[PDB]
């Protein structure tokens, strides 16, 4: 079934809604404020985030932007007292919370989320780290990008043009040697055994 992240601070909210979800075959995580929410974000994976605006900690705002720039494409509601896919407005009913939840979820019911695992790899996009084998290889920030977007590809080539739009700039000037320097210092990072595998003419790819 779905799995959502519900992010409110009033006393008993969050655990009651919650609550209301579980018979309905959604199942959640909780959090209180923005900082366990990132928490949360960094080792589990979900459908929907609901986020309440006003929240100690880095704001529904700010968790918003940062799922985002993520560029999982997770759907993302907002809770309000009265960027975002839908807004709630509260206090809402369960069944109208439940109704957005699956229509959000079923507007992208065949794509899929983001590869972030790949041959022992792992990338977390929130805390932009990188571990192979659960051991943890620090990265600068192009090396991250490349990474990030190699084992995206699950394996699939990746041409030394598309690294530079994606890691530079979608319109950069067209010069690849930066793109080779940067695949190459990852790799001397990443160590033993080889893992980004060089097709001649294409691109990279992640190995097996
Ligand atoms: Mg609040």
């Amino acid at each position: 079934g779905m799995r959502v992240l519900i992010v409110e601070d009033e006393p008993y909210l969050a655990e009651a809604i919650r609550d209301g979800l579980r018979l309905e075959a959604i199942a959640a995580d909780i959090a209180g404020d923005g900082d366990t929410a990132l928490e949360l974000l960094s080792v589990n994976a979900y459908d929907i985030a609901v986020l309440d605006r006003d929240i100690p900690g880095p704001s529904g705002d700010e968790i918003a932007e940062r799922i985002v720039a993520s560029g999982s494409g997770m759907p993302i509601l907002m809770l309000t007292a009265a960027g975002a896919d839908d807004y709630l407005t509260k206090p809402f009913e369960l069944q109208e919370l439940a109704l957005r939840l699956r229509a959000l979820d079923r507007r992208r019911a065949h794509s899929r989320p983001p590869v972030r695992e790949i041959a022992g790899l792992r990338l977390d996009p929130f805390r932009r780290e990188v571990y192979r084998g659960g051991r943890y290889v620090a990265l600068t920030r192009k090396q991250f990008a490349v990474l990030e977007v190699l084992v995206a590809a699950e394996g699939g080539v990746v041409s030394a043009e598309e690294l530079l739009e994606r890691a530079w700039d979608e319109n950069a000037d067209p010069f690849t040697n930066a793109v080779r320097i940067t695949v190459s210092a990852l790799r001397k990072r990443l160590g033993e055994p080889g893992i980004i595998a060089t097709v001649p003419g294409v691109g990279y790819r992640i190995d097996t």
